[PDB]
């Protein structure tokens, strides 16, 4: 499980990735995705989308009409298979998005097994979340639903290597445990990422009697969860409504909240969120903040287009092709972070965070008589920082440039300093 801490996920929204917006558009470009340093290629949902109560023109990929079908938007089963075959040829794993809280109202399950759904007073299908007018909730109270859900997985597991589970906290833990048991029995290497919730949403769900799993509950069934417990706290810090001391204190608390082997997916943006390059506006800022998501304990997410400094959050509902939304290129930076992220020290049990000079964040991993320290000036701070290193020249792993330690002090010039030492 801690091997994932040497890895990186790249997330692709097929509809919008290329002009054509099909699998082929992705398949044609898998070498670039591989070369970026991608270990796991996670695709947004690839199944046919509901027509009834559709939101916008194409609808959200999260409103699924058939869990076992291919969205004709993307092409055919053979086209999907060409993508996965190519990804595997290049050594990547493919992860699919699993949307198991709900289906579109016109879905196969809703027409053939309407009894597996929640029904309100009129006997109408229903959605616990107001905004989600395009989908209706499944009732995992009906244990026969389970086997269909899981059989869908064993089917896709012929092609893919793992699953990202959409709003996983809304679906009962006992279902996830069985799902994983059956799937990893046939496919033992299978990876499981949960889209965990913030405390706000968990509380709202629980207070209305709905299922709302904690992140630690999810870890009983999942290898990874999302940083949604603290992402809000990052934004507040970033936007000047929280201090670095409060943010780092929350991550210190976070680190002892989960089992020692836990893996959080650390991110600056994703499909559901504003772009990194809407939070910040310069390549200097991107270097600091990408270094931060790579150097924290866990596994970083790169959302398609983030490597080209995209500014626009693609719509989920209408065509919103992201090809012209490129404003630079931090590929070399990401590749270089990937080479550092591969180091065994990144799996080390001894991980410490501290707030140092001018509110710089200092990360340290220690294991087996070696250490890696990253000084990350999230805010572009320029200052000397204290170190117990002997005087002399060290290699900043980020730049491969020399870094002078003089009288127990080293210069951080508004960009990260990464030093591996004995």
């Amino acid at each position: 499980q801690t091997q994932l801490r040497n890895e990186m996920i790249y997330s692709v929204f097929v509809r919008n990735y290329s002009e054509a917006g099909n699998f082929a558009g992705v398949t044609a470009d898998l070498q670039r995705i591989k070369d970026l340093g991608t270990d796991i290629l996670w695709l947004l949902p690839i199944n046919p989308i509901g027509e009834v109560n559709r939101k916008g023109t194409l609808g959200s990929p999260y409103a699924i009409k058939d869990y076992r079908g291919i969205n004709p938007e993307y092409g055919t089963l053979a086209d999907f298979k060409a993508l996965t075959d190519r990804a595997h040829e290049l050594g990547m794993k493919v992860m699919l998005d699993i949307v198991y809280n709900h289906t579109s109202p016109d879905s196969v399950l809703a027409t053939e097994h309407p009894e597996w759904f929640y029904h309100d007073a009129d006997g109408q299908l229903t959605n616990k979340v107001g905004d989600w007018s395009d989908v209706k909730d499944l009732d995992y109270g009906h244990h026969e639903l389970w086997q269909y859900q899981i059989d869908t997985l064993l089917y896709w597991s012929q092609f893919v290597d793992g699953y990202r589970c959409d709003v996983a906290p809304l679906v009962p833990l006992d279902f996830w445990l069985e799902a994983r048991k059956q799937v990893n029995a046939k496919y033992p290497e299978t990876l499981w990422l949960a889209e965990s919730a913030g405390s706000g949403f968990i509380e709202e769900l629980r207070s209305q009697g709905y299922t709302g799993l904690s992140d630690s509950e999810l870890y009983q069934a999942f290898d990874m969860t999302y940083d949604y417990d603290v992402f809000g706290d990052f934004k507040d810090y970033w936007q000047g409504r929280s201090t670095v001391e409060r943010y780092v204190d929350l991550l210190q608390r976070q680190d002892a909240t989960f089992p020692g082997n836990y893996v959080k997916m650390r991110f600056l943006e994703n499909h559901d969120n504003a772009r990194m390059m809407s939070l910040m506006h310069s390549k200097a800022e991107a270097v600091n903040n990408l270094t931060w998501i790579f150097m924290q304990r866990g596994i970083p997410l790169i959302y398609n287009g983030q490597e080209f400094l995209a500014e626009h959050q693609p719509s989920l509902f209408d065509r919103d092709t992201m090809v012209a939304d490129r404003h630079g290129d931090v590929t070399p930076l990401i590749q270089k972070l990937v080479t550092i992220k591969q180091l065994p020290l990144l799996r080390a049990a001894d991980y410490q965070l501290a707030v140092v000079e001018e509110g710089i964040v200092k990360i340290t991993y220690r294991a087996a008589g070696e250490a890696l320290t990253a000084w990350i000036p999230l805010k572009g701070q320029v200052t000397a920082v204290a170190t117990k290193l002997a005087a002399g020249s060290y290699q900043n792993l980020l730049t491969d440039g020399p870094t002078e330690v003089v009288d127990g002090k080293l210069t951080v010039d508004g960009q990260p300093v990464l030093i591996k030492y004995v």
